[PDB]
């Protein structure tokens, strides 16, 4: 009954805005319909496969990665809304040409979850949206804002159903696609975490790095002290899946630090700080074990963050065991 | 270049059949790409939910299990292919009107992955289908075949595409759905599984109901002592997501027997036959732990089995853990 | 490569308008696709046949005519560009709550072509836009203004493709749906009529009725006294299918005034209008045998007019006639 | 509820077939989805304007002309149904290859209206179907039989919706493309023309070249002697359209010889026999004027016949005038 541009309108009708965000969300829509239809059908289009480089955090980029990358790059260029853009796929921000340019700075990873392209696992594409503040001329430093700062953030899900997920100063909403239409449609309105849910999600794979409070942690989770039920452990290898899980049935998702990475894997600007906003907006926390992920300023616009997120009574529980082994 | 109909048309040329097994394919495709786009926009047409029953082995009946079980059963009904019907959501078999009456017998899960419906993660069907033995009536009984006497298995898998993955005697291919002419597409020809992969797969929240043997190796693929890197874990949480993973990229897949169930979760008929077979014919491994589960002779519809796939390196060296501690 | 949205949007960035214009557009497009959508699989929804009432021009309703006059309602509502409401299918116009009122007022066919519904020819919807000028509170009255005053003006085509011809103030360009990814993309581009064609269409089922003008102009059209070829004869009997050939292979589309219609059949407002103004941006005419469509006050919103449109010689070879016969 | 498989397959299931027809028209409806997705975004696809060469019967060809007939030969030979085929688009019959080779002869337009397809009107394709009676080597021989002798016949329009209208011996059924789920269904069962109809269609631009018993005809349905009210004209000018509108409103469709054209313009074998058939198994009739379409014996696989068919009081009274001028 209520498209995503009729629900922002609506919305920013309040904000009293001059629907650049309205814009920007519109054409952010039209990448991710494109992204999900070639997805949908990728083998057909022979869109499986690398593309033949190494991207700035040492990921072999796949085709997909490429064709994504261009849409968004793309579509956000001629919505008037922005000026400079992160992406994963490029070392550096890339500003936009004066004549298109817009108030908004937008961070984003065009296809998140590249270890699952070729299995077909649920894979999707990940946005935070700051306001250019300085007044300089745009440049890589306009993205170099904490995650607080973020006016919009979310995030298209390429699962079952393609999800747009749109987290912004009051609330979270959800939007699937109508692929027979082509419009995104509200589902899910004002969508708030569990306070508490029972699954937790971490690659277990990696036990011999992590530090003392993930491992007492997971131990817990698997022989609870107060014999309640163990959790159910979830591990989809892709971020956008995992964390939608998180907020649609409550728990933890973890990405932290370890012995190998000191800063996690998981990027602060694209990937860590989206989802951060979202869990916030629906009631949920995200840390990085020792400080709020929203928090921290960034000094580099391809740098990691450790994270934990999710319902706040799981996530509080594991600060108390970090506090502990402080 | 080469559609599912045209390819096993191709094929049955050869076994020079009467064409039964390609009506019953066919008709499988089409309930196949009916499930696939209620899937894609389920919460669009209100399919998220219970149905509000409890099935045979005691799952929660959800809206999509109910849809999903209706059009894989009158499909094959109308297809002149099938005489018995088993199904996860059916308590008996059902036997197939004598007017409309084929040679095959048929055990499915009309959407497997129930507890990811919701989250939108990867859910799937599975089949397998016998040809009718017994001269008999058709009953209940001509289902309790080994799954050693398939004649063909496999799975839809509605993920990031839809994929129809389809084992017969010579081989496994794969056909992705092309959603905009609707018709399966061959992407992947005659697929084999390494001989050994690098990702475990198992819910470790069931840690303090597993055996030794499970426990020993689940440690191993944590700190492997000939020092290699440690295995990658994944586990979405739908066997037929997990499970085709297992068979493009190698690895192994584990629901063993558990200190609460003897005999693991997944259902011998519909779950773990039919991906035992695929596995097979890829040239991986399917046990219990202790015995192949194609060679287990079912005494119930609804019964369950313990089951270890995939790649023939990783599941023998589970299978040597077992044989030592027995 | 270029949307509609992002076409519109870098045009209205140089009238340097408030953007509500592209909003207008933006709605009317997912009407367009929705009822576009419910077109190509009407029968399977079962939307052929009447929804059992009279319009005021005395129209027997169809479901078709019914959807789609609400969708188009709605989403004009909603678009927040809009004060009154012209639509074939109301008696009265439609004043839009405060709340939601915008600048435009929208004269719209929401279905054109009934008569070929069932019989799966081409039908369309068709729309034309004037700024509210008054200061009063808008009224019905709003949408009396001569065709002269349209801002904008077009029409979708549910042909063998789903076209948009949308012209403004510097010329008509076509966009193509694209079904895939649900947007419409500009496929031709300040789209101009051809001086002269070489195709007439007119029902002459008429014949006993046509004035001495229109009868010799078709007589001339069947036997040139130039001794060229005679013109060929096209009548798809859809207002919408006839004036769109008529644009791209040139020639002239007459429903004239005749014996028992002095003023015709198509309605001024939401049929004669809009095409007028796309053929004269396209560089054709559009007269009634005597005087220029789009200069005519309307004093009824329902009201009729005799229509003759297409390219200017073929336009003028026929007003050189009445003139000849006044 | 019917696919057109499940139709034809419970219907053979009666003529007790060998399921060869059923493969045919299984084949030639993916054929037929494939086209009809080209076709619903052509321009998006750049599939408009010529291919460059000019046909047998002198047609400039299309884009879509070459599209459509390497799609329906390709799945035609691929089918095992076949063994000669005849198309619009090959001076000569295409053999089919012994390993490929079937019972059937299919003679078939790929793609009808060429002259409409610029300007986005219906178009369609257009299929005949013989069994192969000779036992000699399969030849373009095989196609020279009289339309009498069809076993099946029918067309594909690509209107509004995408529709398969399918004449056997038994009658005439329209199945209507679901694009959702690509699949042909049921939606008009036992289709028959009325017996008298209110609507004449004919290119009136060959005015000067029409013999006097057509133009008598004409004249007759502008001014009825008994004073009724006067035919409704349409002319779509793509055959597949209007000879579909003439079956299910009734009527008459004309493209009778003329003083340039003894033998009128539309071919034999692959459009006048088709629709003759069609039109005859609704209860309608259709002729040259002399004699019935269906019972010409070619000579030539693309020679031309006059065709008037339709309603059969309609196409009766247009007889009554040839024998009066005879
Ligand atoms: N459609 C909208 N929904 C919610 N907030 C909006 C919207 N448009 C603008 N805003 C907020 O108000 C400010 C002005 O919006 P705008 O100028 O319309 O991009 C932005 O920084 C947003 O934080
Ligand atoms: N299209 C086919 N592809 C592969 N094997 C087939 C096919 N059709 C039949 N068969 C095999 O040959 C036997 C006869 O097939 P049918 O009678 O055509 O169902 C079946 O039991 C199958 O195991
Ligand atoms: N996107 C656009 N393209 C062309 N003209 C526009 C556009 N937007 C506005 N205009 C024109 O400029 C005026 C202000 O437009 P707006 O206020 O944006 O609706 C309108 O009356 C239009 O005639
Ligand atoms: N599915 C069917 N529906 C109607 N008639 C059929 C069908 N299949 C076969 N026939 C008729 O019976 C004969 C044998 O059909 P088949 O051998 O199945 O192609 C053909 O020449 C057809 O005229
Ligand atoms: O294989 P790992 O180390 O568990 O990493 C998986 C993570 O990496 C990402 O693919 C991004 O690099 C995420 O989508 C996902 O959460
Ligand atoms: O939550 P658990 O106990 O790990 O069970 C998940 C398994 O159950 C199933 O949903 C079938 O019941 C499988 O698809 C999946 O492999
Ligand atoms: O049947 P007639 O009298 O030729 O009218 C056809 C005309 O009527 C309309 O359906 C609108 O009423 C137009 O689309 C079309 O041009
Ligand atoms: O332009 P004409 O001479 O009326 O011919 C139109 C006819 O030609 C065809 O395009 C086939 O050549 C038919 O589809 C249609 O009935
Ligand atoms: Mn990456
Ligand atoms: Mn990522
Ligand atoms: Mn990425
Ligand atoms: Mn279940
Ligand atoms: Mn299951
Ligand atoms: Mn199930
Ligand atoms: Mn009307
Ligand atoms: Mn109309
Ligand atoms: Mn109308
Ligand atoms: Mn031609
Ligand atoms: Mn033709
Ligand atoms: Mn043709």
């Amino acid at each position: 009954i209520v498209t995503l541009t009729r629900f922002v309108m609506e919305e920013g009708r309040k904000a009293r805005g001059t629907g650049e965000m309205t814009q920007l969300l519109n054409s952010l829509c039209t990448a991710v319909k494109a992204i999900s239809t070639a997805v949908r059908k990728a083998g057909i289009l022979h869109l499986y496969g690398i593309a033949g480089s190494t991207n700035v955090t040492g990921d072999q980029v796949k085709k997909l990665d490429v064709l994504s990358n261009d849409l968004v790059i793309n579509v956000l260029k001629s919505s008037f809304a922005t000026c400079v853009l992160v992406s994963e796929e490029d070392k550096n921000a890339i500003i936009v040409e004066p004549e298109k340019r817009g108030k908004y700075v937008v961070c984003f990873d065009p296809l998140d979850g590249s270890s699952n392209i070729d299995c077909l696992v649920s894979i999707g594409t990940i946005f935070g949206i700051y306001r250019k503040n300085s007044t300089d001329e745009p440049s890589e430093k306009d993205a170099l804002q904490p995650g607080r700062n973020l006016v919009a953030a979310g995030y298209a899900l390429y699962g079952s159903a393609t999800m747009l997920v749109l987290a912004m100063v009051n609330g979270v909403n959800c939007f699937m696609l109508d692929p027979a239409i082509g419009e995104f449609i509200l589902v899910d309105r004002d969508v708030k975490i569990k306070k508490k849910g029972s699954i937790y999600s971490i690659n277990e794979g990696y036990a011999k790095e992590f530090d003392p409070a993930i491992t007492e942690y997971i131990q817990r989770k698997k022989f609870p002290p107060d014999n309640s039920a163990p959790y159910g452990a979830r591990y989809v290898g892709s971020m956008v899946a995992d964390v939608h899980r998180t907020l649609v049935y409550g728990g933890i998702f973890m990405y932290p630090a370890n012995k190998k990475s000191p800063k996690g894997k998981l990027r602060l600007l694209y990937e860590c700080n989206p989802m951060a906003y979202v869990m916030e907006k629906a009631g949920g926390l995200a840390t990085t074990g020792k400080e709020a992920v929203l928090d921290i300023v960034p000094t580099d616009i391809h740098q990691r963050a450790p994270i934990i997120l999710g319902s706040p009574e799981d996530v509080t529980e594991l600060l108390e065991i970090y506090q502990k082994h402080a």
